[PDB]
């Protein structure tokens, strides 16, 4: 069976034991969403930083809604690379999304990034991490 962490479900500052490692974004927070808000011209990104420890493989699960194309991505510190795990198209709903994660390294960062850079604005809640795949992936949510 898989391990779950759940990063956060409804926020109103950084995650407990996260810090923030992204760019030209500022964060705020309203009815239990973190908020993105990317700056233009800067392809912004949330990166949120575990302060201790990593997750290997398994899937992402998240709520989202984002005005524009948003790439997932997660990041080896030590190693200093990153590997693409998603991108995901606009909506104005929430959607949950479950996503396998096949980079082969640990990694510690988790990023959203805003793809076109034209500041389109994202809503993330409900972030969960699973050892397991996304085809398995039993929602704690």
């Amino acid at each position: 069976r898989a391990t779950y962490t759940v990063i956060f479900k409804n926020a109103s500052g950084l995650p407990n034991g996260y810090d923030n490692w992204g760019w030209g974004c500022t964060l705020s927070y309203y009815g239990g969403a973190m908020i993105i808000n990317p700056q233009e011209g800067k392809y912004g990104a949330v990166s949120l930083k575990r302060n201790s420890g990593s997750f290997r493989g398994g899937s992402l699960r998240f709520d989202m809604k984002n005005e524009g194309k948003v790439k997932i991505l997660v990041e080896n510190s030590e190693a200093d690379e990153k590997f693409e795990v998603e991108t995901i198209s606009p909506s104005d709903e929430y959607v949950t999304y479950i996503l396998d994660v096949d980079f082969d390294l640990p990694f510690d960062r988790i990023d959203f990034q805003d793809a076109p850079g034209n500041g389109d604005r994202i809503w993330i809640k409900n972030l969960v991490h699973s050892t397991g795949s996304a085809d398995d992936f039993v929602d704690p949510i």
